């Protein structure tokens, strides 16, 4: 039987472990004993820059993390996922489907990773301090945690903030320490990881989303047989609609457990945000020339679809 990692930074708690769970049960069993993943969680093994490498690198391991961790080979991912880029779920889903978004993934099948996922949403990232945030001249002065990402980084920046990168198991003492203010993320993670039992003010600048890709090295997948490949492929389809459905639930009755728990919501000068971001898309030179303008392009239809 073979052995196969999947490891993911998210704790126990949080939707898309609960999701992943499922999927590696359901791949193992249809297999007939051919493959057995092992889930490894809570950052016990590689995650982010560390796990990217070993799936670039041929490892029988699949990665579940950041889109924006396939940016760091693929240069172009970061553009996808870009701040203040998409208003809903459905701009992505769709964003992600076209065939400037299929074309990066053979890109990354060029460089050894083999992409079977864009879909593991979890939701839009808000700023998760001490203080409310209305404006960017709030933001100002801020120790805030972002992921190990130039993406995030300067988002941050470009909102006020002073971004301290860190891998999310580090959060909570970087924040007993007094190390970080705060940090940033969806209401699945905060209410998952428990976060508000350190931060209760909850600003809504929705400035990213949070999504996973789920790789796999090109070496190991080239290596299976054709059913193999077909019960991976489709038990992460089907678990990326179990995760994204069980989010569209929870946010609402999660909320609600945040504001029982004395986290209050703040709503955001949005205009300003928007202004304030828009030179991250100025600050990639590896970029493929012209990529925010047929971003777009892309968008500005799937929009006009929706409407319709
Ligand atoms: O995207 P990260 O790195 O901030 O982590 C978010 C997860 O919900 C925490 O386990
Ligand atoms: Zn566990
Ligand atoms: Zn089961
Ligand atoms: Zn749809
Ligand atoms: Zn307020
Ligand atoms: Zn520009």
């Amino acid at each position: 039987a073979r052995v196969i990692k999947v490891t993911t930074k998210f704790v126990d708690d949080e939707q898309t472990a609960k999701s992943l769970v499922k999927v590696v049960e359901a791949i193992n069993q249809r297999s007939n004993g051919t493959l057995e993943l092992q889930l490894f969680t809570s950052g016990t093994l590689p995650i982010g820059k560390d796990g990217m490498e070993q799936v670039a690198n041929g490892s029988d391991w699949i990665l579940v993390d950041g889109v924006n961790f396939l940016g760091d080979y693929v240069p172009d991912y970061n553009a996808v996922t870009g701040p203040m880029l998409y208003q809903s779920f459905e701009e992505y889903l769709r964003m992600v489907k076209t065939p400037l978004v299929q074309d990066l993934n053979a890109q990354a099948l060029e460089k050894g990773i083999k992409v079977l996922s864009l879909d593991w949403l979890f939701g839009f990232r808000n700023i998760e301090a001490k203080k409310p945030i209305k404006t960017p001249e709030d933001m100002k002065g801020l120790k805030l945690r972002v992921p190990t990402s130039q993406l995030y980084t300067f988002t941050i920046e470009a909102m006020g903030g002073n971004p301290v990168a860190m891998p999310y198991p580090d959060t909570y003492a970087a924040l007993q320490q007094g190390v970080i203010d705060g940090l940033e993320g969806s209401i699945l993670s905060f209410y998952g990881t428990k976060q508000y039992e350190n931060v209760k003010e909850y600003s809504l600048t929705r400035h990213l989303l949070g999504v996973s890709a789920v790789c796999i090295s090109k070496k190991c997948w080239d290596s299976l047989t054709d059913e193999q490949r077909t019960i991976i492929q489709e038990e992460f389809d089907k678990g990326a609609l179990d995760n994204l459905t069980e989010t569209e639930k929870l946010e609402d009755e999660y909320a609600q457990k945040l504001k029982d728990n004395g986290v209050t919501f703040h709503e955001v000068d949005a205009e300003a945000f928007n202004k304030a971001v828009a030179p991250v898309y100025d600050k990639f030179p590896k970029w493929t020339p012209g990529i925010y303008d047929k971003i777009m392009e892309n968008l500005t239809q799937i929009r006009e679809d929706i409407k319709n």
